[PDB]
């Protein structure tokens, strides 16, 4: 049947997105950005206070290594071999993960500054009903979320919203040409992150 008209449900999930504390993130990287070594991660994410848990598969000198990670406390900590963590320092000197749940510069500000927005679909992410929806994001807010995008033009983007209930963002992806891409899909909003 007939799809909702996009701008009201990106004005919608704005609101809900800048409302979170927490959610369950899975991030793939597809083809190859300059400056970004992961492949993909999954794992749990909490703010105020931040802390982060999970997986990520990311490449080292050529060599893709498998890692659990944990941001806590500032401080981010990885098992480059098993069962062995290491202390990175600062997680901000890498990436500070709340920055993807920031009202101002993260998710929210995606959204905030996704230009063009036109419905193109339904699709089902994570047993849920969404609407597939295409627009532009802005430089600066693709810069602020995902520095080695290195944009100077707007980005070509895909948002999937809820397309009942809270209408959440259930999943995003910024189309940096080519067939190189980065995604990330968001569930569990609001789960307890548990701890670390
Ligand atoms: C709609 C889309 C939403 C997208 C949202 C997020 C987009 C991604 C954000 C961009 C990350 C920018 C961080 C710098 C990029 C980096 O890869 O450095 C490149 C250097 C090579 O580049 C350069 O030459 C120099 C850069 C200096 C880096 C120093 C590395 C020190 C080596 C030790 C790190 C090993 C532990 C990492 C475990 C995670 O080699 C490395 O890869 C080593 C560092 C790996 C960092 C992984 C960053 C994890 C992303 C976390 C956000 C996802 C949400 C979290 C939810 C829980």
């Amino acid at each position: 049947g007939p799809l909702p008209d996009a701008k009201p449900l990106v004005e919608e999930a704005t609101a809900q997105t800048k409302a979170l504390k927490s959610a369950h993130m899975v991030l793939t990287v597809n083809g190859k950005i300059p400056g970004l070594s992961l492949k993909t991660l999954s794992g749990d994410l909490t703010t105020n206070p931040t802390a982060a848990t999970g997986n990520v598969k990311l490449t080292l000198g050529g060599s893709d290594i498998d890692a659990d990670f944990v941001v806590f406390d500032g401080i981010l900590y990885a098992t480059l071999t098993p069962n062995q963590w290491s202390d990175f320092g600062p997680a901000a000197d890498i990436y500070d993960p709340a920055q993807v749940l920031n009202p101002d510069t993260g998710l929210a500000n995606v959204l905030a500054n996704f230009a063009d927005a036109k419905a193109e679909g339904r699709d089902t992410i994570n047993g849920q009903n969404t609407i597939r929806i295409s627009g532009k994001v802005s430089a600066q807010a693709v810069n602020q979320i995902a520095p080695p995008f290195n944009a100077t033009q707007p980005v070509p983007a895909t948002v999937w919203i809820q397309e009942t209930g809270d209408h959440q963002l259930a999943q995003a992806q910024l189309d940096r040409g080519s067939g190189n891409s980065v995604q990330m899909t968001l569930s569990k909003w609001g789960e307890k992150v548990q701890v670390t």
